[PDB]
């Protein structure tokens, strides 16, 4: 989850940025959704 509004699915999804993670989830910097 990132300081946004919007619907990020609580889940373990690995990301090189955050258009690769799912609704408006980000990409934390580490290479994780949240």
């Amino acid at each position: 989850s990132g300081p946004n509004g919007g619907v990020c699915p609580v889940l373990i999804y690995l990301c090189r940025r955050d258009s690769d993670c799912p609704g408006e989830c980000i990409c934390l910097g580490n290479g994780y959704c949240g």
